[PDB]
């Protein structure tokens, strides 16, 4: 009964995914019951003691916030900047890939895992210009 | 199967490499698939329940953007600096021995690995200039 849960990393062909848990990553093999093709980056998978993917529910909603600095040319990263200035280029999730997210873009990260999951929109920003 | 990932470290002629995970380095060989002399400083490697270095890779993911201070005698190592001014040598990959490097350029870096992997490029430009 009892059952982990696990930060989605890629997808390979034979029907294997990363999984990122307990700070390690790992190779792991997708249950007969969910179909590996409607998998995404960044996804909760939802584990078991024999390290098995048996259900993939939503993105991960708390965590840490950071200012996105750019987005790499391969369109799969982003370069962001921690709370004291420290620098991360992290994996963007399916979400983030309305308009392109643009340089001062908060995102909520997870730097173990190092994914960005929901672009979190700021009010003072919004307060700055009035419509 | 459930398997773990790795960080090669260096090669020895007694088919035997050095490999970084679970935050320890330890010696292993290598699976009889798998050519030695292929690998490459600096690159990932594919680990097993038995520690069996199976399948060979590259590192593309998160970490902290360290700025490349100067470079060694050796040509092999290379000292970077963090956010907290924090100086430290780190081993070079085999993709940075591509352009010749220059003092500030931003590297990708694994602190516990004490490798840095690439060049990435500065924000402060690709941001704004490209139309």
């Amino acid at each position: 009964p009892p059952s982990g849960y696990g930060v989605l990393l890629a997808t390979h062909d034979d029907d294997t995914v990363d999984v990122f848990t307990s700070g390690r990553k790992m190779r792991l093999t997708c249950s007969p019951n969910i179909d590996a093709a409607s998998l995404k980056k960044g996804q909760t998978v939802r584990l078991n003691e024999a390290l098995t993917v048996v259900e993939a529910g939503t993105f991960e909603a708390v965590g840490e916030i950071s200012t996105l600095r750019e987005i790499l040319a391969d369109g799969h990263r982003a370069l962001v900047v921690g709370h004291a200035d420290e620098e991360r280029v992290v994996w963007l999730a399916d979400p983030l890939i309305p308009r392109k997210l643009r340089p001062g873009d908060s995102l909520l990260v997870d730097t173990k895992a190092g994914y960005a999951f929901e672009r979190i929109p700021k009010a003072e920003v919004e307060d700055l210009v009035l419509e």
